[PDB]
């Protein structure tokens, strides 16, 4: 009984990714028409939504990990572009940001009055993930433009490697079928 | 068992008003002082919260009562929108204060007209009332919660600024009695 994740999931896409998902992948394909020159390639149409299990939000992407690195903003019709570094090379492009109800997961369990300890947490973090998974997989903002990488870190770790994967995987998916 | 509810209420706590609460009382003192001065008018302290039962929320509060009438911005002192209202009977001022919906409300209609919810208006109703038990329950041992708001729930079969005016008048007596 009781689950925060449940309506933590479903306001997040109703308020949230409904809104912004559709038009999202307009403007990254005007930005891919009108910038690919200057651009050694072009960036994957999904957004990039980070789910670390343990609900670690930075108010920067590079302090979890110096080789995502901010390379442009994308035009409105806030979303940046990040590229993924291996050996200072550049190895990727993509709109990437974090799931932001994993926040008030975080919060909550900072707040003593909720009886929500680090077990509850971690616990209520997978249950968000699978409850937002379902929802994107039923939704016309379909899952197509968005994709979700949930991680649980260990006890060193290469965000930017976790990232590099999906993008290689969806790569790969796009040319087989 | 499943219940959205639950997330809704600690994500409206935790990620608003546990944030604009604890300075709300500064920016209606120092906005009471013009208001006094300029019209020897009174904004109650606590932030009024409506929770229709029905997850009705008009983009403007007129619009379920034209004698709830939009008189100020509360200033600042992040960045946050509060909006003042006059409360009328008979085209008379009979009070003013910081009023809003609980927006997490517009979430549990809009899963409502989402089909693929499997979410219906008798779930809707019982959610939303789930919401206002909870909320009730988070604010009762919160720190931020002086009280220095106020839940005003309510079901529809009507005057929304007579709701409201009863609840500024029991607010003054309690204030006037202890
Ligand atoms: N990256 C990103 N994520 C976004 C954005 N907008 C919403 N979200 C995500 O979606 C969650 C739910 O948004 P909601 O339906 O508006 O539900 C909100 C809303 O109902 C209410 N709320 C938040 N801010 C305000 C406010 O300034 N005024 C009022 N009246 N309500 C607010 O509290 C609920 C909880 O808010 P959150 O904890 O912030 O949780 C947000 C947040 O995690 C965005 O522009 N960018
Ligand atoms: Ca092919
Ligand atoms: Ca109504």
């Amino acid at each position: 009984n009781f689950n925060v994740a449940h309506g933590l999931a479903w306001s997040y896409y109703i308020g949230y990714l409904r809104l912004i998902l559709p038009e999202l992948q307009a403007r990254i394909r005007t930005y891919n028409q009108h910038y690919n020159n200057l651009l050694r390639g072009a960036v994957s149409q999904r957004l990039y939504i980070l789910l670390p299990l343990d609900c670690g939000v930075p108010d920067n992407l590079s302090m979890a990990d110096p080789n995502i690195r901010f390379l442009d903003k994308l035009p409105q019709q806030s979303n940046s572009i990040y590229e993924l570094l291996e050996n200072g090379q550049r190895a990727g492009t993509c709109v990437l940001e974090y799931a932001t109800p994993l926040q008030t997961l975080f919060a909550m369990s900072q707040y003593s009055q909720a009886g929500f300890s680090r077990e509850d947490r971690l616990e209520q973090a997978k249950l968000f993930c699978r409850t937002l998974e379902d929802i994107l997989a039923d939704a016309p903002e379909s899952q197509n433009n968005c994709r979700l990488i949930a991680y649980q870190e260990p006890a060193s770790f290469s965000l930017s490697q976790e990232v590099l994967r999906h993008l290689r995987q969806e790569e790969k998916e796009e040319v087989t079928v």
